């Protein structure tokens, strides 16, 4: 089965999109404390500058503009009722951003959009019924008989989940072509600063906005489709008691953020057993023989995974590039990284979409200390 | 090594329940609305037309008394609804799951996948994660968490579990649909009479199924086969049926056009699903219909010319539990095979071979699942 052409699920195209508005990380402490009327919190601001400095983020794209914040001062408070305005923004803007990424993926794929048979939409940024998947069908002009799955409120690990899901959809449905969209916005969790909640500043420094789209299918059409990656395997686990360490709740004040200082080291010390379970059946034990896609949950996690696994320093370069240029875009990050890794492969004149290597690993993680591990195979560049 | 099979079905409800005949009195009393005499009479008529006899509910008089925002029409209430539901929804799902696992009779450690479905609250990590903890399963169970889907999603979960079971050798999927009207319960308002429909209709419950291909001879006993599953929607359906999650909890928008629009679109779904099997006589099937309300049941029966007993299991579940959103069609699957055994019929599908399960929900989404019965 893994050896057939009516065989494994393949990534056939990748497209990405961001809101046009962006903000530079160097000037974000000034922007944030000004627009939330918090410049009198001098010590807190300096704390925020240090946090922003340690992120290794250079810019983030943002659906939320100064004009929107000024029209909606509840957004600038720490915890006044704000879910309704976040929903009004996100229920409209998330499918539109997903549409932009989808159009770029469909353009690369170069097949008619009417041959898409399935749609998977993933976001933790707002919820509605019918969902963003339904809205996206309307915005893209697809037919009502596209088979939809709407994945709400998943969080940072869910790019790996969507690959896991897409693999089964593509492999069990002859001819199926799956449009998968991860679209995320920090507008669900943006809030003003508070000296009694300093830990929330981490979230305000980290999260950015963006959407990624992929086309997934088995049995590629010769001379028409050009596979980018093969999804070899995908598996989920979690670290027991991880929900005490990493969790987010949807409340009247929007999305909250609970993340302890234990999170980076606990993730880092659990990734090797995930790698072994996924890669030992393929006879791979040298993690530097792989290309790498890592969810950049924060810079500390990237560094600690590199150090715990003994990866060469350039292995996580594509990951660091995406963290630098876009910040943490939750489930969409690993798909931006997937796109980046093949783009960088072409720039460096390498011979496969995976930095000239055959096998790769995509590892994501999120609430509950859930970890998703996807083994990938590259394709000729 | 073939089709996905339903290997077991279990169901559970909150212990607290209210009879529909006395619900107008309960509802207007506990929300301090007895001065709205004409509105109470409208509500009596609405409750009368539901054909619902009882509903189970997580929300008790004590909880309402302690949380008067719940008894208002639109004061901020999402936080208390979340505090209740984030805890109670996985526990209710666990009760249904234990009953399904008991019927299945295999060790719970051999479950490989978990699909959890609810529109009643959201959290990260989700109710799926909580359920793993409550059931004592391992962290390596493969989870999919389906939040905020709505009434059609029992059909969706079948569609999804079919692919999980058929593409993963040996996989055994625990699928849970757990729902509570506590997300949308609110007091009455004379400027929002249409919300009384929702207050009359929704109830609480959870259903669990085990799905897998390649059953173990002499150990597993298949109940149904999932032959095929397909989704569609009626264009512009979101103008007729939609629910928004707000600071006041879940809202409800449902026009009077919903029952006839659904009823007039089901036949094309049936034809697309069943023509490839060479079936065109809808009375040769057993039937599972999402009882979105009594009017939809009647209008589907009438538009398709079904014999009146075809939708009996559907009406039984509407009567005994009300509209439990995505869980309804799985209660009805359980009920149709129980009624088959009671009537001494020879298959789990009222003695017939092929059946159809049809659900519908927000956006006028319609899910159509073709089922095959099994020996009783
Ligand atoms: O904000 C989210 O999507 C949840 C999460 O786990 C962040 C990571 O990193
Ligand atoms: O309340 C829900 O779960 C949404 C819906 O579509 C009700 C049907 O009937």
């Amino acid at each position: 089965k893994s050896q057939r052409s009516e065989g494994p699920a393949l990534v056939l195209a990748i497209g990405t999109a961001t809101p046009s508005h962006w903000i530079d990380q160097s000037s974000y402490p000034d922007y944030y404390f000004r627009v939330t009327n918090s410049d009198h919190l001098v010590d807190l601001k300096e704390k925020f500058r240090r946090i922003c400095s340690r992120t290794m983020i250079k810019k983030r794209h943002m659906l939320l503009t100064e004009e929107i914040l000024k029209k909606n001062p509840n957004l600038c408070s720490f915890s006044e009722p704000s879910l309704d305005i976040r929903q009004d923004i996100l229920v409209s803007e998330i499918p539109k951003l997903g549409k932009e990424a989808a159009l770029k993926a469909i353009q690369e794929w170069a097949q008619p959009k009417s041959t898409i048979t399935h749609l998977v939409f993933c976001t933790r940024s707002g919820v509605d019924m019918p969902g963003a998947d339904y809205q996206l069908i309307k915005l893209l002009g697809l037919g009502p008989s596209v088979q939809r799955l709407m994945m709400y409120q998943q969080g940072c690990f869910a790019g790996g989940t969507m690959l896991r899901l897409a693999k089964d959809l593509a492999e069990n449905n002859k001819g199926a072509r799956i449009l998968v969209i991860c679209a995320e916005s920090s507008a669900i969790g943006f809030r003003g600063p508070s000296e009694s909640h300093v830990d929330n500043l981490v979230a305000q420094a980290l999260f950015g906005d963006g959407a990624a789209a992929i086309i997934v299918g088995s049995n590629p059409k010769p001379g028409l489709e050009k596979p980018v990656f093969e999804i070899v395997s995908a598996a989920q686990t979690f670290v027991p008691n991880g929900d005490c360490h990493l969790a987010l709740h949807l409340r009247e004040m929007g999305l909250t953020f609970h993340c302890t200082k234990d999170v980076p080291p606990t993730i880092a010390k659990n990734v090797e057993s995930c790698l072994t379970k996924a890669l030992e059946p393929l006879g791979i034990s040298d993690w530097n023989s792989l290309f790498w896609i890592l969810h950049p949950g924060g810079n500390a996690i990237v560094d600690q995974v590199e150090n715990k696994l003994g990866l060469e320093h350039e292995k996580l370069r594509a990951t660091r590039n995406i963290l630098r240029d876009f910040g943490n875009m939750s489930s969409a990050c690993v798909l931006f990284i997937l796109d980046e890794i093949r783009k960088k492969s072409a720039r460096d004149g390498l011979k496969t979409t995976g930095e000239g290597l055959d096998f790769g690993v995509l590892l994501s993680f999120g609430p509950g200390l859930t970890i998703e591990t996807v083994v990938l195979h590259s394709k000729p560049i």
